[PDB]
């Protein structure tokens, strides 16, 4: 295999994630089988411990591995299936080496950072690079390693010392290093400054890695004088100082790297053996579209953005296929809840007008009681006014709660997550042993609109993250009315898809459809919500 | 509390362990309750994984914590009882923080090196400093922290960043830093060189700690010009550059630090509130004694020295109380074993002449078959020729094997560690649930010489590390002859001391008497071996 | 041209001068035209300001350039003629660039360290490398640059930044770097330590130079484990870690570098196109010779060694051609002076017995009054007792003072350097405009022994450094007796050689014969002193 390391310079927030994803995209565009690793030197073993209010969302892989945002960013740009240990937190390396120590797999010797922690990193990177990450099942040709933190941070030291040794145990024709740096342009004079990137390359070169390529993050483009001054102090030609100026959308970043010849460099620096034309047309569509559509996102985490990162990406990937300029109407369910009337009716009334003015409504997941009755009111409005609706994870469970509350007329109908004491308890904690990762789902009807949206095959494979399901005893009486349990687990144990037959478009799904969305192709539930929202669904079918 | 950090300069092997122990000794000599921490950034959780052939011996604390050599060095110089977590390996800090992460004791936040690993180090140091390490049961006044590795090693970075922050959360009147450096004197010119200690203090000062004291390791003493040149570049007065030249024994190092005023510095730098006169007389005795005694150490690990470090220290502490200049006659049991006659009888014959010329013989512990029949031949010689004998751990088990083999006449008598298939199996694996750490032992007779050596109290408290004991069924017939089981577990379950009544001095003990030896006072079994070896035991009693 | 840089690691005093001279010698031995530069970042323009009591001697080139010791060391090992600006003090570079600034040769721009001082260094090195330093008059193939100070010293920064840029403006096949490091072996454990050379290569690699070769200075040889540990951290193969252990004489150092394949490395690393057999035989002669000869060196600077460095080298180069193991009997002229009898006659009497027991006597140069009458007493003894004598510079002037004082009977005869007030003033300040550098000398007789020693050609070319000469008015009457002015300036203006015809060997020369001495061939005056001292001169002629 060939390996590319991406390292960070002056600060974090220079965009290593979009550069590593773009390097993966331009290499994928050559017909190479690319793979990726995210190294991120925090102590957490996996993302399942993270608070979604604080860190942003938790991504889910086919394994049921709960992982950081940036592996979803790799799956979206590279079009691949990743594995739980292509995320390489430092806490996993220390736990792995400690377990070998306590078992005596090191034979009574003192176990040490540079001979052993630093060697487990090199073994893990070789091991996780060879696995078949592509849907063809082939062993990959090139691995892109992104290293989190910045050079000279003490958290990065085990990994930079591992890659210092790595570039010799794989020969130099098989290992390459990209350095990303800030190039300031202070408003006091408007001159572009190379001084902090000279220090950053002196530090990386002192730790024993030389940049094969230096990538400069700045607002305006680099001039000729700055590319020559960086070439002098960083020991790279003027042609190997790359510029990443600001652009209208992330889809242009692969195109900057192609037009600056970064692909024509790696196909000689690593002696390696189009998709970007679709990517260029997609980038031009995003810029030129003006006709607009607005979707209500009714969610408790809306005090931060990246708590819904894959959902808003899946909507955006659908909106470009719909050829409409999307607006997210963010709504906090705790404002929409009736109780806001007892503190300030203006915040209640605007949460309602933000919903009522939307072309359609979406209910995303997220555990715990806060704002849950506000989601029941959003669903009740969506069913009563017949504006199009989707619910994912909790959005399905809350749809059967609203239908049982208002259509079956059970005034105390609730899930046993929010209150175990009610009569008619319609949803219950039903362990799989949590239902996590890839699982099969079977269609139990031919009549469903969701069946047509998935391309009319008899089964799905989708990614789950839940423990609560609809009660089999109340399920009997719910299907006597307009609510249809369209899709189920492999011998009918658990409800996976629900649809309302009386309504233009109203559905719930137990899984997360957002993780399987891609820039070239949206996942069917979100594309169905937008097709119904612009009213074109009946023409599309 | 007050804290003193000891940090290492140009190389390891400059003697931080003897400097940190000497700083502890001069502070103990002021009437302060001192305590110590050894930080050692290898990944091993505790010493129980170490091979004794490769790392040297495993030390045992009252807890049954298996720990590194340097906590035994602290117990010997400071005269204290340490706890298993006054050894602070980096693998324990990462396992501690990973366990808090996987439990959710960090509330969904990303867990990170500088905010969290670096803070668990500061919490652990405050927590383990306050515990009552003295036999008076009092909370200590000053903690000496020794940091393993050297400044600028990547393994040291979490700990130097922890102490960078620590010196502010405890105020400056409560934290102090000693730096130990090499001062080369190359034979090409014979001038003393300060250049590598100037770089070492620039690096430590860049990581955010300033030396309060610089200690120079060199062969000859420092001159006035070098103390002034170090004072200029290291920002310490000429009076705070300390010299540690070569000396005849470790007992002089506390005396170098007193005569250079290091105690008169800390009692002002830390605003803190004799034993060294006994230490000075002990150091002069070691130098002036010329009458000599030689002891055979019959042991499988003798291809290295520090595999018996506490045993040879306990013999040396006894030899100064005996007023004789000791010789260790090291013997490999695998050379002494009869089988050497089938490869080269010269190596067999010299192993025998090294034994036969000794004034007494000692059998130390260590698991596995290698050379075990050679120890049976050493014990058989010691019983037959009536030269004085001690066995510790295996040395007791092998003494009852030899006595049952040759006196009871059982030609296949063996332990079930070495062969489970024999008739008359005299020793068996008898779990305590391994018998580890401090335990009580009771005397079952008044007639024993070992009872008189321990000062004629009815019980012992001693440190164990074993799983094999004498069979209760064969024990019955062994005491019909000259072999006496002098001492036992608290209701007679297990045999702890054995003595032979027919012999000038021949004993076995199940515990490790060496860990309770001190420079001022040897532990009784080794003092008994030497008193019998010089023939003075009968006069002493 | 090809360039080799020699850089210093952990301390100064590791022997860069003998390594750079040995690299020059093994390359000279291939038939390459080698040249050398000594860079030495002190502020002095040239050596003429130095006190010979404090810095050691001043060397003289053919130009009359007064230069540091280490260009004499290059002339001796490489067998070449150097030029005044192959010594590259930092004060010359700053004065050169300041003069271009004050003339306006930089066109009104701000003149700066990295664009301009750092570029004048690269221009000076290219300019002084191309000049014909060999006696064949050919342009050299390879330049050895030695850089004084150590890496990370602030004085070295302009030069390490110059060579960082230099390795790209000459292509990599034309520039190469040797790093010299200390490898300590502290007596506390006897293990060899690589840690300070790992830091030194991290620092040099951070300043932007990588070692092509690492040379380790240590007492004992390197083991296999240390060559592998240095190969890991320094990015050079185990075969490019070179060992320079201690040896009996400097003549073995070129042989260490050949047998470790350093010549077989540069002839591939630089793609470049025996003498060492004579060098090996010379090194074996120095070790095996046992028959001994002792020479009195009567000199005011004898409180230090390198104040006579070329004189004692010229004696040693003669002693190996004489096949005798030399002893230097150092004598201070101020002890030998009669006045010592008024403070302590023991120091006077031993200075006399040190002279009287010598096989011959030498009087070296050095301005000012101190001890001058003691030299007159040494010369008076040498003439009266007829032990063989040489005087150089002042030793000629003082010989005519002694001859005029005692043979012409002028009781106040003196030079006007020491007293201008006397009658019969025999030596006077006679400016050439000081007489410095290479000049011609003509023989004025066929009868001289010095003429036979120089190979009986009618003229000499020799190196001068003086301003006082014999008075032409007293010269008339001196040659009426046994004192003969053998050699003179090109039309008889100044006296250059004197000889006494009544004596076994007694001569004065105005020039410094020591600077033209070489290991393979001594200069004639010193070889004449030793041939007369062992009595073999009459057989040799
Ligand atoms: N292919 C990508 C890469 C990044 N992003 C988004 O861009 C933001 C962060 O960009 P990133 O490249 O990861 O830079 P930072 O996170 O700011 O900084 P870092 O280099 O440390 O990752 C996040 O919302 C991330 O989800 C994205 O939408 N698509
Ligand atoms: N001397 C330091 C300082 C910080 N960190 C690491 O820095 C990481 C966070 O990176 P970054 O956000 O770039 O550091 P900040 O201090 O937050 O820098 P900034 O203010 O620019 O955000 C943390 O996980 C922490 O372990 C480190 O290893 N060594
Ligand atoms: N109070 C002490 C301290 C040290 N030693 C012994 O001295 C040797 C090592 O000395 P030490 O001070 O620990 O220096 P090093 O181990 O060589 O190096 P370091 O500073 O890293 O510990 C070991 O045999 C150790 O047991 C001893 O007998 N008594
Ligand atoms: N931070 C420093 C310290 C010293 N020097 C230089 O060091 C040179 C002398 O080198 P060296 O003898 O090796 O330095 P010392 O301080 O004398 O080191 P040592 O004690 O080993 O002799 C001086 O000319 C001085 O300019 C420097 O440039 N920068
Ligand atoms: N070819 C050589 C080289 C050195 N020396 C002598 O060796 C001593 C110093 O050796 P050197 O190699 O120059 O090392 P140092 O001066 O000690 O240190 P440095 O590397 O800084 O020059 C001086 O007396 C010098 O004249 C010599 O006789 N012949
Ligand atoms: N860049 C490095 C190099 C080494 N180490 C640490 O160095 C420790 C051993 O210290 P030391 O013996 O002093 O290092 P050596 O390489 O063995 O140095 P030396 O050759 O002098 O023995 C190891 O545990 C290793 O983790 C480190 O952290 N960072
Ligand atoms: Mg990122
Ligand atoms: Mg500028
Ligand atoms: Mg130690
Ligand atoms: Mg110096
Ligand atoms: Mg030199
Ligand atoms: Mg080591």
């Amino acid at each position: 295999m060939k390996y590319i390391l991406v390292t960070g310079g002056v600060i974090s927030g220079i965009g290593k994630g979009i550069i590593a994803s773009s390097v993966g995209t331009i290499l994928k565009s050559c017909g190479l089988h690319v793979t990726s690793i995210k190294i991120d030197p925090y102590i957490n073993i996996d993302a399942g411990t993270f608070s979604p209010y604080e860190h942003g969302e938790v991504f889910v892989l086919d394994d049921g591995g709960e992982v950081d945002l940036d592996l979803g960013n790799y799956e979206r740009f590279l079009d691949i299936r990743l594995t739980k240990d292509n995320n390489l937190t430092t806490g996993k390396i220390y736990q792995y080496v400690i377990n070998k120590e306590r078992k005596g797999d090191y034979l009574g010797k003192t176990v040490q950072v540079v001979p052993h922690i630093t060697d487990a990193i090199q073994e893990w990177v070789m091991r996780q690079a060879l696995i078949p990450v592509d849907e063809d099942g082939l062993e990959p040709q090139v691995c892109v390693i992104e290293l989190g933190g910045t050079v000279g941070d003490i958290e990065s030291m085990p990994f930079i010392e591992a890659f210092r040794q790595f570039q010799f145990k794989v020969k130099r024709e098989n290992f390459c290093n990209i350095h990303v740096s800030l190039v300031p342009q202070p408003s006091s004079t408007g001159e572009q400054k190379t001084k902090p990137t000279q220090n950053s390359v002196r530090e990386l070169r002192g730790l024993g890695l030389s940049p094969d390529l230096v990538v400069c993050r700045c607002s305006n483009p680099l001039d000729t004088s700055v590319k020559e001054k960086i070439s002098m102090f960083c020991h790279v030609e003027p042609e190997q100082v790359i510029c990443v100026h600001d652009v209208s959308s992330i889809y242009r970043v692969p195109l900057l790297l192609e037009e600056q010849g970064v692909v024509d460099y790696f196909l000689r620096r690593l002696d390696l053996p189009k998709m970007l034309m679709k990517w260029k047309e997609m980038a031009d569509r995003y810029d030129r579209l003006l006709e607009t559509c607005s979707i209500a996102l009714v969610g408790k985490y809306t005090k931060f953005s990246d708590s819904y990162a894959s959902v808003i990406k899946a909507l955006e990937h659908s909106a470009l296929a719909i050829n409409h300029k999307l607006e997210i109407k963010y709504i906090d369910s705790a404002d929409l809840e009736p109780i806001t009337s007892q503190e300030e009716p203006v915040r209640y009334h605007e949460a309602w007008q933000k919903l009522c003015s939307a072309h359609g409504v979406l209910v995303p997941g997220g555990f715990g009681v806060r704002g849950t009755e506000g989601k029941i009111q959003a669903i009740a409005w969506a069913r009563n006014q017949k504006k199009p609706f989707l619910g994912v994870c909790l959005g399905m469970q809350l749809a059967v709660v609203e239908f049982s509350r208002n259509v079956l007329g059970w005034q105390d109908a609730n899930s046993t997550e929010f209150d175990p004491t009610t009569s008619h308890p319609v949803v219950v904690d039903m362990p799989e042993h949590m239902r996590l990762g890839k699982r099969r789902t079977l269609f139990q009807t031919k009549n469903s609109v969701m069946r047509k949206l998935y391309g009319d095959a008899d089964y799905l494979e989708e990614r789950h993250r839940h423990r609560f399901e609809v009660n089999p005893v109340w399920k009997k009486c719910l299907e006597e009315q307009g609510l249809k349990f369209v899709g189920q687990d492999v011998e009918g144990e658990r409800m996976e898809i629900v649809e309302l037959e009386d309504h233009p478009f109203f559905v719930g799904v137990q899984y997360h459809p957002e993780f399987l969305s891609r820039p070239i192709k949206p996942s069917p539930p979100y594309f169905g919500l937008l097709l119904a929202s612009v009213g074109r669904l009946s023409h599309y079918l």
